[PDB]
């Protein structure tokens, strides 16, 4: 029992040492969504991913200015035509197409420099915050940089400041690899939040995730599709969440050092209570060393 | 309404807004973990009692990018009767709730090893309530939690700028829903969580170990005036309620700007990726309506 701490987060965790509990996204109902924003490949009938908007979104894009109006970028990202497949199922150059195009529906983006950060994440399980079982993502850009960047900013900053050194850089140094890619390498963070909580981190330090080719999108996306694969057997196929993190746009040269953005897996397997609420601090009833292990051994045969 | 992010020096953060229309004996009665105390003392004829956690986050026998688990983690069993709410106790037994709060919150801040306790409830194990015997807890840390942390920035950067608590701007900085002798209730401006309830001293206190007997009585009716219109309004749901105070070693610089609160949140509502990547929230509610919703609400 003790409390560990990472630059990342910025923020302790309680250790204190698990298994889970058509459509009109589907191809030619393509009328029923919002308006379309693109597809790939370019305006092809034969489709294997798209983004789309939101008819109700969490911030709107028809607004763009202690208040701030809600003005904000709320995109969905089909995946897939297929209602059967999810984003375990893709091939890697599958996934490298819905990484590739979060690249370019996020380049876009940046033109607008009203946007200080744009989330993209993943949602699987109704519990998780996924109505369709359809496998889609999404993207609400913000007009404030939100309070994970600031402490992971301030937090790595602050290490950097004492140690010269991009704690997300001398990852295999710090936290638990669970698999080792090209230019990527999946671990169990040393300071994890949630129980089997599990990063893939990009092996050259970038600021951020827009700067990514497809030759590494396509790396990435086997090593991500091989850590959903894990995780949804050796955890008897959990809902998950599934987020990137990034600096701002208009992150800072000077920030530059030691913002390096990763990719996070949290799989849902269980709920918090008042403590957690009301201090921001969590528990976690599973170590990163016992993450890691038994990771390394799961097996697909 | 149309989307309007809000934020408040107490999160110190902003929360997006985006919308009647929501829906929904045991070892521990008169076997249980070292006690600590009980009420009436050492009274077999008990109404409440506070023991060590038999399973505690944080170790009291530690006691020594890493620290150790030392923390006090104890339970607060609320009733000698397995079937009671602390909604439906009367003002007095709470009171005595309250009271077996402060007085824990005293022993406990005689140790140096700690800076932060948190002190809460959960009702409904979708809630984290651990058995359905009426209880809440106490958790000693050797940090400062996040939220405090936070909170002192917002406090602060706040009151540098026009001199005054927000808490004590309660009455003007948020929606009323209802008041008492020595407490208010409001729907926070930029609230967590739909339906989300702050109950403040409307003395400017800087620690909840602070309030005294007639104050516990008027707040453990205040935290009965409104709890009664959560579990009506909303339906039974499931719930958590966390008091929010100052550091254990607080500095006096701090403290003009420093005011302490109960929160309650009925849960109605997960969450998922946006959050944990971000720490901003979705609230499908303004304060405004819950407000309006509140006072109309009839016991
Ligand atoms: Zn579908
Ligand atoms: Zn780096
Ligand atoms: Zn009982
Ligand atoms: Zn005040």
């Amino acid at each position: 029992p003790e409390l560990r701490k990472d630059p990342v987060t910025n923020r302790w965790v309680i250790f204190s040492p698990f298994k889970s509990k058509s459509c009109p996204f589907c191809i030619g109902r393509e009328q029923e969504c919002a308006p379309e924003l693109f597809r790939v490949p370019d305006h092809d009938p034969n489709w294997k991913l798209r983004v789309i908007e939101n008819l109700y979104p969490a911030l709107s894009r028809n607004l763009e200015t202690r208040t701030i109006v809600g003005f904000g970028f709320h995109d969905v990202v089909i995946e897939s035509p297929v209602h059967s497949i999810q984003l375990s199922d893709i091939d890697p150059v599958g996934i490298g197409d819905i990484l590739i195009a979060y690249k370019k529906r996020i380049n876009q983006i940046a033109q607008h420099d009203s946007i200080n950060y744009i989330q993209v994440f993943k949602n699987q399980g109704a519990s998780a915050g996924a109505s369709m079982s359809h496998s889609h993502s999404q993207m609400m850009a913000l007009p404030v940089v939100p309070p994970t960047v600031s402490s992971r900013l301030d937090g790595t900053k602050d290490y950097f400041e004492e140690t010269g050194k991009c704690c997300l850089c001398e990852a295999k140094s710090k936290h638990f690899v669970i698999d080792e890619s090209s230019h990527f390498v999946s671990v169990a963070p040393f300071a994890a939040t949630y129980p089997f909580e599990i990063w893939i981190i990009p092996k050259d330090h970038s600021s951020h995730f827009h700067h990514l080719d497809d030759v590494k999108a396509v790396d990435l996306g086997g090593l991500l599709k091989l850590m959903l694969q894990k995780i949804a057997k050796q955890l008897n196929d959990p809902p998950y969440n599934y987020m990137i993190h990034t600096s701002p746009l208009k992150v800072t040269e000077s920030q530059l050092p030691y913002t390096h953005w990763f990719l996070q897996i949290v799989p849902q397997l269980s709920g918090v209570g008042g403590f957690e609420i009301g201090t921001g601090c969590y528990i976690n009833p599973v170590f990163p060393e016992d993450v890691a292990k038994v990771m390394r051994e799961v097996s697909l045969t």
